[PDB]
């Protein structure tokens, strides 16, 4: 284990709210906003509106004309924004030499499932309408946002939309039942989970937790484009990614799973102080670019 991850783990444990204290949603939202990394100052940004949602085009230096990432941010379907994610997304734009469309999709409990999926589908539709070719498109996202990547592809496929060249779920939450072994197995190693059930409850609002667009580990994934799945060994959501990968394989989908030893939930987001964070982002961009050559 690098010294950075050890130090980051320690920091994350100090700051965590003890297990079981109920933090109000508005407190969690504001906290997440207040601690958001500022994006690199060579990242520029352009505010647009897409499918009735605020979005930003997030363009690092070196972007290729004609290419785009639909980016779907994490936050358990209940929090996160353009602000919480602009930094990391700017580094994914840098690594993939493509502009990212960062969508402020509708969040539960105000807008429960399937609002976020409708927003992602419509955003993808918007990109095709703007004239981006599907073979020039990628979709990526972290945590809740990473399951939503898969939910969007499935829903889009069902609606006759063409698939993009690739998809990169980062630490995807793709199974709202939260029953996988790793919630027990990886819980000690994970400094980042009865709070994950509250999110699920807020998102679902009574809907089937095995609904394909809520929990794409139960969806038919046939026809989806090549996947890169990043997950940390040291995370409660390990099993979501292992099982996602197996599902995709079974379903005929080209899938590459990288389990990064010693890594935590969306360790990418800590790229400013974590060498592996930077490395994993460079890898995401490498894969998007590889898939854009094939």
């Amino acid at each position: 284990a690098g010294p950075e991850i050890v130090k980051l783990k320690k920091i994350l444990r100090e700051k965590a709210v003890p297990p079981g204290t109920e933090v109000p949603l508005d407190v969690m939202r504001k906290g997440m906003e207040k601690v958001a990394f500022k994006a690199a100052d060579d990242i520029q940004v352009e505010q647009v509106t897409v499918a009735g949602c605020a979005a930003e085009w997030v363009r690092a230096p070196g972007c290729q004309a004609g290419k785009a990432i639909l980016y779907l941010h994490g936050g358990g379907y209940v929090m996160g924004s353009i602000n919480t994610h602009r930094s990391m997304v700017g580094e994914i734009s840098r690594a993939s030499q493509a502009a990212a469309l960062l969508l402020d999709y509708r969040l539960a409990p105000e807008h429960p499932f399937p609002a976020a999926v409708e927003d992602g589908v419509a955003a993808y539709r918007w990109l095709l309408d703007q004239g981006f070719k599907p073979q020039h498109l990628s979709i990526s996202g972290d945590s809740a946002g990473g399951g939503l990547v898969l939910a969007v592809l499935v829903s889009a496929r069902d609606q006759g939309l063409p698939m993009p060249a690739s998809a990169i779920p980062i630490s995807p939450w793709a199974d709202m039942t939260c029953t996988n072994d790793s919630f027990k197995t990886r819980a000690e190693a994970d400094p980042m989970p009865g709070g994950i059930n509250k999110m699920a409850a807020r998102y679902l609002n009574g809907a089937d937790a095995k609904h394909p667009y809520a929990s794409p580990n139960f969806a038919n994934l046939k026809g989806l484009p090549p996947l890169l799945i990043h997950v940390g060994r040291d995370e409660v959501l390990l099993d979501d990614s292992i099982k996602l990968d197996a599902k995709a394989k079974a379903d005929g989908v080209k899938s590459t799973l990288e389990i990064w030893d010693d890594m935590i939930h969306v360790w990418h987001a800590f790229h400013p102080m974590l060498p592996e964070g930077k490395q994993a982002i460079v890898r995401v961009g490498e894969f998007m670019r590889e898939q854009w050559a094939a």
